[PDB]
């Protein structure tokens, strides 16, 4: 209830809501994290957006989403303490990195628990048991998306160029559930091809290959199937997207693809 509880360890990295720190449990030692939200420029109706937000999220329980845990107000430092399971095995961006400077592309085993555990994630957002939310993940890139010990996935974090931008917001239309589909369309193709469908140097021609809808084949090291269902999530009709359903009905994913290294 109080950072007294808690004690820092160190200090990740930095992102949108704010800085993200690795931290002990103090009464059993568990090595979790929290986020900071200075809300001290917020009004008081800033606020009631933040803290509706806060709780539906909270309700969101997975075990490819990155877990709750606790939230924590401190009026000293003005900050909002949002308590969360760490995640071991780093992020996929990470991984895509790796892969590149190895010269070595992943394993289709791999991609195909990444598509499986990715989709299982959203589907809870999206639809999902028993439940109200439905909830879109609004932000699915690489850096968004965590692994454990067993590198399993968890799905997090609810002046650059967005590769990622998907044919709706560049066409003023909401986004909406298929458009979380062209990310996750996105991040596997970046996954396989270890680079974005489309790249481009100026946000106005990227945004011009992006209407297009054109890109390279993901390589040959992949199968077809896998190919074709990546390029279905990169259709430019939101319509002509797979749901979630539909992509978990695809013959490449198995049981196995489900839990575990
Ligand atoms: N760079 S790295 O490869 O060395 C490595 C990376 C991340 C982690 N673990 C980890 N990180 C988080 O956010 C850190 C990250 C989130 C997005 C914004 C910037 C900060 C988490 N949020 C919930 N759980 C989290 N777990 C371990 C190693």
């Amino acid at each position: 209830s109080r950072a007294e509880d808690y004690e820092v360890l160190y200090t990740i990295g930095t992102g949108s809501y704010g800085r993200c720190q690795k931290i002990r449990r103090k009464s059993d030692g568990k090595i979790l994290v929290w986020k900071e939200l200075d809300y001290g420029s917020m009004t008081e109706a800033e606020k009631q957006m933040l803290v509706s937000e806060v709780n539906l999220l909270r309700e969101l329980k997975h075990p490819n989403i990155v877990r709750y845990y606790d939230r924590i107000i401190d009026r000293t430092n003005t900050t909002l303490y949002i308590v969360m399971e760490y995640c071991e095995g780093g992020d996929l961006a990470s991984v895509i990195t790796k892969g590149t400077k190895e010269r070595q592309y992943l394993d289709e085993e791999f991609v195909l628990r990444v598509m499986t555990q990715l989709t299982l994630a959203l589907k809870e957002c999206h639809r999902r048991s028993d439940g109200g939310h439905t909830v879109l993940h609004r932000d699915l890139k690489p850096a968004n998306v965590f692994l454990d010990g067993k590198q399993n996935v968890k799905l997090g974090d609810f002046v650059g160029t967005p590769y990622y931008m998907s044919p709706e917001q560049m066409n003023r239309m909401s986004y909406n559930e298929k458009s979380d589909i062209w990310s996750l369309g996105c991040l596997l193709y970046e996954l396989c091809a270890l680079m974005p469908p489309f790249t481009a140097f100026s946000q106005k021609e990227l945004a011009g290959k992006i209407r297009e809808g054109k890109f390279r084949r993901i390589p040959y090291r992949y199968s077809d199937e896998l190919n074709e269902i990546i390029t279905r999530m990169l259709n430019l009709k939101d319509y002509h997207r797979p749901s979630v359903e539909e992509i978990l009905e695809n013959p490449l994913i198995l049981e196995h693809h489900h839990h575990h290294h």
